[PDB]
DNA sequence: ACCCTAATTAGGGT
DNA sequence: ACCCTAATTAGGGT
């Protein structure tokens, strides 16, 4: 078991930030630093935007999966037969919204 | 046992045409019709340029591997301490000078 | 003129 | 607003 917290924070408020609107590699994209054109310039002046350059693409999709099988994130289906975008439940909203305030842990396996 | 004749004109050609200046990616990055940077654009108005597009980048990596070992190319070292091109061997380039003229067979295993 | 890897992009369908 | 994959380009070791 190792608490992960830190990480679900910055994995959770860049999937909040975005809108809820993409999928998790866009989050991803967000946190890594990345200079993507999927990804818009409005989003770079946010202070989380590069600050989860320390792990690894594969890393914080493992992480993602893991978030949820855990049940903090569900993936759904969108705008059309092709799109599916990933979104906090209500136990990811209450989980980021306590951690607004002060940190939380989130502990896994 | 298969006869790789056509497909050896075409790799032993590439490698001569581009002046045993490179390693075996440029010759195959001819061959397949690529339109990198790497490539001069004078090689693209070349006959050869993209015949060999049928086979995949992976096939010709390893088309070229036994090539070697059948003793058609040769790798040397040249240039500086972390370059290697790939040349025609004597044998490769009898066989090349042969296949100009009429089509000759190259049978592997 | 090497090779490898990470980052990025275009384009089809999944 | 997705996926997976091919293609391309930059960096750097040795």
């Amino acid at each position: 078991s190792w608490d992960f917290g830190p990480q679900a924070f910055k994995l959770l408020s860049a999937v909040d930030i975005l809108g809820e609107k993409f999928g998790i590699g866009l989050p991803i994209l967000f946190l890594r630093g990345s200079n993507s054109q999927r990804l818009a310039d409005q989003y770079r002046r946010h202070s989380l935007f590069g600050t989860g350059k320390d792990q690894t693409e594969s890393w914080w999709k493992a992480f993602s999966r893991q978030l949820i099988t855990e049940g903090f994130l569900v993936e759904v289906s969108r705008y059309n037969k092709f799109m599916k975008i990933c979104a906090l439940t209500k136990k990811g909203r209450n989980w980021l919204h306590k951690a607004n305030t002060e940190s939380q842990s989130l502990i896994l396996q």
